[PDB]
């Protein structure tokens, strides 16, 4: 079985779906690895780096899509790639099918077998392929929040950690999942006074142990949310409700009572955002004004650090890539329930009940295609 990796084609998507380490492991097990020339340059992975690991480098995207039985990507296929979808191909990437009926229809019409990184789910409820991206997005959230607090960036002009005798920035992280924990940790590492809110007290209990009380924890009632947001210099919205679209926790009305020049970073913006006035924005123009405060809602944040996030993503996908490459989609999903929960399409059948509800489309029970 051939494994193919094309260059990512979306705007500012610098990541790549495999590293030389993954190539060497695939090549070692007797698989051809086809990589489009330049696919890894955005992540500081040179064409020579891939070749030396055993990859057969290919000049165009067309040949990768055409010759690969298992096609690894980072983002969903865009319109220019629908014509490349094939019936005898397994596509393994971030899909976000509920957000695109056109992508969903393209996969279905193609008959291709697709598996979504973000719904791969282990028995304990975790999402091991989304998690490294949530980790990166959290840590980024603190450092872009820090930057935009500078007066030269429209912020209040407050240094994250203060200096001796001067007040640190007051940072509120909403949500203590993978992303919020990581945002809280870096914001606290920078010297800020960090308060993390959640409705799951056990998550608060972990934070209280891990930083010995230094990261403050508050139960996330509507009252407590309003109070802390009013006093904050930087608000990080980290409520990434799995599958569900993010609730609007910070209304534009509450934004108008915020400190002037306060900064809001929404790292749930790949799910519509957890602020009311959040709209997906880009890396060139990152911020916009909401009642004399600054909103940051850049989507696909981990792509801005592709050297980090390409490795974080593909370290996590590699064992599923090996199972797929060695056994094919059906046996691999039979053996591994976590991989099965990512099954999205196969031969015109939509296999995700959540997507199928959200779009109004025939839902095929995943058991029918596997057993
Ligand atoms: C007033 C209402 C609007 C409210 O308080 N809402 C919330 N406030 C803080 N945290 C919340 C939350 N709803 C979920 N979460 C947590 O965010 C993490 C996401 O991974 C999860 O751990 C989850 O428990």
């Amino acid at each position: 079985m051939r494994v193919g990796i094309p260059t990512e084609t979306k705007n500012n998507e610098f990541r790549v779906a495999i590293t030389p380490a993954g190539v060497a492991e695939l090549t070692r097990r007797g698989h051809e690895v086809l990589i489009q020339a330049g696919a890894g340059e955005g992540s500081a992975i040179t064409d020579a780096d891939f070749k030396a690991a055993g990859a057969q480098l290919v000049g165009t995207a067309d040949q990768v899509w055409a010759d690969a039985d298992l096609l690894l990507k980072v983002k969903e296929p865009i319109a220019a790639e629908y014509g490349r979808l094939r019936h005898g191909q397994i596509l393994f990437t971030f899909l976000h099918l509920a957000a695109s009926r056109a992508c969903t229809d393209a996969l279905l019409d193609s008959g291709t077998t697709s598996i979504a990184y973000e719904t791969v789910q282990t028995a304990d409820g975790a999402l091991p392929l989304l998690a490294p991206m949530s980790e990166v997005a959290g840590r980024l959230a603190a450092q872009v929040g820090a930057y935009h607090l500078m007066r030269t960036q429209g912020g209040r002009g407050v240094l994250m950690g203060g200096v001796p005798g001067v007040e640190p920035a007051d940072v509120v992280v909403i949500g203590a999942g993978t992303a919020g924990y990581n945002a809280a940790r870096i914001a606290n590492g920078m010297g800020a006074t960090v308060t993390v809110l959640d409705i799951n007290i056990d998550k608060l209990r972990q934070l209280d142990a891990e930083f010995c009380g230094r990261i403050h924890t508050r139960y996330s009632s509507a009252y407590e949310l309003e109070g802390a947001v009013k006093r904050a210099d930087l608000v990080i919205g980290a409520v990434l409700v799995p599958g569900a679209k993010a609730p609007k926790l910070v209304s534009n009305s509450l934004v108008a009572h915020m400190k002037p020049g306060a900064v809001l970073v929404d790292i749930a913006i790949d799910q519509g955002g957890c602020f009311e006035g959040s709209r997906p924005t880009t890396y060139d123009h990152p911020t916009f004004a909401v009642h004399d405060t600054l909103f940051y809602c850049v989507a696909n944040m981990p792509a801005s650090v592709p050297k980090t996030s390409t490795y974080a993503l593909t370290n996590a996908t590699m064992p599923y890539v090996l199972e797929l490459a060695d056994h094919g989609w059906r046996a691999a999903c039979r053996s591994n329930p976590a991989l099965a929960k990512g099954l999205s399409t196969h031969e015109g059948a939509l296999l995700s009940e959540r997507v199928a509800t959200d779009l109004g489309v025939p839902f095929t029970e995943p058991a029918s295609v596997l057993a």
